[PDB]
RNA sequence: CAAGCUUGAGUCUCGUAGAGGGGGGUAGAAUUCCAGGUGUAGCGGUGAAAUGCGUAGAGAUCUGGAGGAAUACCGGUGGCG
């Protein structure tokens, strides 16, 4: 469920895949940080131990908000 | 029982203070909501959290509008009944 996004992600490169899921291929940690930033989005760990591991960049914020929201409703 | 008397009690005149009552108008602050601009990943909440809300862009900021409810300061062993 919840990942480490943004500054708090510790790897030097990762495998970067955009919000469409263009393949961006494999960028330091802050190059991708900067492609998030100029998108106005997070750049997020979405596998963590994967090689090099993989970051999505997404809206963090509107997606843990759509997961929760998913899990509530199936349960009420 | 009858006549009175004017101090009790009323009536008259002119003023005073008051959130006293009833009706009708109207005002500016704020909350929530609606519509937009800027902006971007959090906001919110607690002892700590989680539920909740936010990339269908929240929260924060600026702008316009809707609506309801209550009237900060004045304000006070102040006032009225």
């Amino acid at each position: 469920k919840d990942f480490i996004i943004n500054e708090q992600i510790r790897a030097r490169e990762v495998r970067l895949i955009d919000q469409n899921g263009d393949q961006l291929g494999i960028k330091s940690k802050q190059e991708a940080l900067e492609i998030a930033a100029r998108r106005n989005l997070d750049l997020v760990l979405v596998a963590p131990n994967a090689k090099p591991p993989v970051c999505r960049i997404m809206d963090y914020g509107k997606f843990r908000f759509e997961q929760q929201k998913k899990e509530k409703e199936a349960r009420k």
